[PDB]
């Protein structure tokens, strides 16, 4: 069913994470974790304070897909151990954030066509910098086209909201 995912996306906040190699999405989705340049860290750091639920939607670049979501459980946090990234320096970096997934499957842009995002000129959601906010109904209506990933147990991110 979808009503968990809907009651986690409730009046949630969405931002574009755009990967330039499936290598840092993989590491996101087995560790939990994303890091990214401190101008978006300060933005999703300062998205997190202000809403029940901060969205992150994937998109590795030239691969014409989203490749899954998930719902920031923390701020950043510097000084752990140090993740592998395959980078584009490690320092240029801001802190991390712990991640819970919601979904892990993939999504074509063949099949968002018909989102835009109000915040990126309505240009269609597949298209936007890395830290774009996607308005809460592209987003909300994005997340719902993903297929359901049945390993994923929403009742326990239900319970850090
Ligand atoms: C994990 C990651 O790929 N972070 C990143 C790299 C380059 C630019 N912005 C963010």
């Amino acid at each position: 069913g979808t009503s968990k995912l809907k009651y986690v996306l409730q009046d949630a906040r969405f931002f574009l994470i755009k990967s330039n190699n499936h290598e840092n999405v993989s590491l996101a989705k087995a560790k939990g974790v994303w890091s990214t340049l401190p101008v978006n860290e300060k933005k999703l750091n300062l998205a997190f304070r202000s809403a029940r639920s901060v969205i992150l939607i994937f998109s590795v670049r030239e691969s014409g897909k989203f490749q899954g979501f998930a719902r920031l459980s923390s701020e950043s946090h510097h000084g752990g151990s140090p993740i592998h990234w395959v980078l584009p320096s490690a320092k240029m970096l801001g802190g991390v954030f712990k991640i819970d997934w919601i979904c892990r499957r993939e999504l074509p842009f063949t099949k968002s066509a018909h989102l835009t995002n109000p915040w990126n000129e309505h240009k269609p959601v597949k298209i936007g910098r890395d830290g774009q906010e996607i308005e809460l109904e592209c987003g909300t209506q994005l997340c719902l086209l993903f297929p359901p990933d049945e390993s994923i147990d929403l009742y326990q991110v239900i319970h850090k909201m």
